[PDB]
């Protein structure tokens, strides 16, 4: 009986195996645009994905991860609210069964069709594993997806999903450029949070971009053809793999823009 997104193992059940689920800095959260305050202390955000090297794409039974080679300083995120350099290790999405839901973070309670998460770990901790034992071990860049025009840079990902339909399946996925998934503006909101799936560790500095990217209905529809189940098991479509907004508690969301 492992955790999942169903009625009997979903978000409302996670706290039993992972008590931190009711912690003080859980994610995602609703972003109240009117309460968010511009922060002058924020330095310019730097997203350097030019030397990014993807290696494989994997269906882990919860979502699909496009993994990168992080053995060297290539794709790095720095600046903004970040202290030091954070290295890109993988990215994935959260999406819904319908266009009206799917994102984890919400803006003034508005839910987007999906949300892209680019995961990075603080290089001063040596590795990914050590980083998740630190309050500032990770930095996740979140990008909302709305349904409209297709996102050309996403098609490569969409087309390989047929080869990793079920849990446990992986496929080579080299030379994918994550720069093709970024919106024009880097305006963002930031706050201290956690991983949004078990183990829900509170080691994340969240940077959520204000401008969403547009993806086509056809592209998101293919996301919904993936399976939560493994090969040879009853089919359960991989949809609504998002955690709802959690209590903001003692936190303030800062804006990078006036
Ligand atoms: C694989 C992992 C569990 C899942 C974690 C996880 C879960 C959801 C997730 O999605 S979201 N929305 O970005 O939060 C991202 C990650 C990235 C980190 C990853 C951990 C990376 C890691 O070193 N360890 C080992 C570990 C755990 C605790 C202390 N030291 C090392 C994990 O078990
Ligand atoms: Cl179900
Ligand atoms: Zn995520």
């Amino acid at each position: 009986h492992h955790w999942g997104y169903g009625k009997h193992n979903g978000p409302e059940h996670w706290h039993k195996d992972f008590p931190i689920a009711k912690g003080e800095r859980q994610s995602p959260v609703d972003i109240d645009t009117h309460t968010a305050k511009y922060d002058p202390s924020l330095k310019p955000l730097s997203v350097s994905y030019d030397q990014a090297t993807s290696l494989r794409i994997l269906n882990n039974g919860h979502a699909f991860n496009v993994e990168f080679d992080d053995s060297q300083d290539k794709a790095v995120l720095k600046g903004g609210p970040l202290d030091g350099t954070y290295r890109l290790i993988q990215f994935h999405f959260h999406w819904g069964s319908l266009d009206g839901q799917g994102s984890e973070h919400t803006v003034d309670k508005k839910k987007y069709a999906a949300e892209l998460h680019l995961v990075h770990w603080n290089t001063k901790y040596g590795d990914f594993g050590k980083a998740v034992q630190q309050p500032d071990g990770l930095a996740v860049l979140g990008i909302f997806l709305k349904v409209g025009s297709a996102k050309p840079g996403l098609q490569k990902v969409v087309d390989v999903l047929d080869s990793i339909k079920t849990k446990g399946k992986s496929a080579d996925f080299t030379n994918f450029d994550p720069r093709g998934l970024l919106p024009e503006s880097l305006d963002y909101w930031t706050y201290p949070g956690s991983l949004t799936t078990p183990p829900l560790l509170e080691c994340v500095t969240w940077i959520v971009l204000k401008e969403p990217i547009s993806v086509s209905s056809e592209q998101v529809l293919k996301f919904r053809k993936l399976n939560f189940n493994g090969e040879g098991e009853p089919e359960e479509l991989m949809v609504d793999n998002w955690r709802p907004a959690q209590p903001l508690k003692n936190r303030q969301i800062k804006a990078s823009f006036k």
